[PDB]
């Protein structure tokens, strides 16, 4: 009878070069069948985030779904996240066309920095342990290298007593995403505060030169590829301000 | 025997004025017991997003659980999401603490322009059925004036022979998340696109914005940076697709 698309969407990092789509024949399909696809553009373009294919589907008598990988180009570029689209047509005579013949294809980017937190905001320990890992987690990116300063702070705990005070920076290079900072330490229970501070790119990031050059240039002055260089740049998150409470 | 919050968590529009904090008792419910606590200040602040309290909840032989309201404050400037700390202490002897007792909360910004989008990336149309009503949403935010350019493009479908014309541009004004794009029709499809978002040059903050767009990047400070961030922009969808 009909002959459509499934699944609908697809989201897929840049980075994973070829990836599988997948066909439908419906109703009988006794006999050999055929369709056509094409890779149409969106905000993602034929030649800079994907290899645009043009191709043949052809579906023989007792098979009723094909599949196909299509190319994602990669690069070190900061983009976000765009769309290409693929179009099916050409229907032989006995099948017709049913909901989706055009198929939406995310592209997710990988080249960002980026966000940077805690897991929790509180973390629980007796007291006898006594050194706790607490995780900084890299997320959305783990492009460049980035410094993460860190300290600690008082709280129902005071340092020297309940704990040792710890300063520092962690430094995430390029294609790594946790670091963990290393934190030395009957009834009573009390806790310190520890943050992490702002994300800065390292001068070694293969795009640092670059970066300090263009916030020469006044907001106004900004094109849209400049635009977005300085949207890559690191950042913290929603947890940057952790806890941790010490009973016994 | 102990006390803790429940939640021991809490989002919030910041834009809702307040909203009730939860603590529990556990053990002996037959007698008398007492617990503080405090706000104490995180990614927020306690005189540009909310008000300060530290303060004394009675637990009468027989409740289990107490309540309490803390207060947002709202504003026009659009900031990030901030996570702020409430804390109780200084428990009655019979009873302990325990998780989670620190409850955390967290702000959400009210203000940003905001995200523009349309709602799906292929829409779906009937043979002989005139007119369809397109949406192009506005998530995150909807804070102030934001100007929407849209139009369409010969496809497969042709305009003026499947489809038609349809070009301008849409006005959402100040609380307004959705509008609509008006298409005219009469196998194949065509495309339908938003286009890049702009403020309207009265929206309260514009010439606070084309003001600081002046500045080098460099020079940019920190509020100007979070000030930018909340002009208009466009979400994931920016091309629909209308099948006949
Ligand atoms: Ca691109
Ligand atoms: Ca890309
Ligand atoms: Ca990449
Ligand atoms: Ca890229
Ligand atoms: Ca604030
Ligand atoms: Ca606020
Ligand atoms: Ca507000
Ligand atoms: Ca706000």
């Amino acid at each position: 009878i009909r002959m459509y698309f499934e699944p609908g969407h697809y989201t897929v990092m840049e980075n994973c070069g070829e990836f599988e789509v997948r066909v439908v024949r419906r109703g009988d399909i006794s006999t050999y069948a055929s369709v056509e696809y094409e890779t149409q553009d969106g905000t993602a373009s034929a030649g800079t985030d994907f290899v645009g294919r043009k191709g043949l589907l052809s579906f023989p008598p007792g098979v009723d779904e094909q599949r196909f990988r299509i190319e994602v180009i990669d690069d070190d570029v900061f983009e976000e996240d765009e769309c290409f689209y693929i179009r099916l047509f050409n229907p032989s005579e006995g099948v017709k066309l049913a909901v989706p013949m055009i198929a939406t294809v995310m592209i997710l980017d990988d080249d960002h920095a980026g966000i940077f937190a805690f897991t929790d905001s509180v973390f629980e320990i007796t007291e006898s342990v006594g050194r706790f890992e607490l995780k900084v987690m890299r997320y959305s990116g783990a492009r460049g290298t980035v410094i993460v300063p860190y300290w600690t702070e008082n709280d129902t705990a005071t340092e020297s007593k309940d704990y040792e005070g710890a300063r520092g920076e962690l430094v995430f290079e390029n294609n790594e995403s946790e670091k963990f900072i290393d934190l030395f330490i009957y009834e009573k229970d009390v806790s310190f505060k520890v943050h992490i501070g702002e994300p800065r790119l390292a001068p070694d990031s293969t795009h640092y030169p670059k970066i300090k050059e263009v916030e020469k240039k006044p907001v106004q002055d900004l094109t849209e590829l400049d635009r977005i260089l300085l949207l890559s740049k690191p950042r913290n998150g929603e947890l940057t301000t952790a806890y941790v409470r010490i009973r016994e």
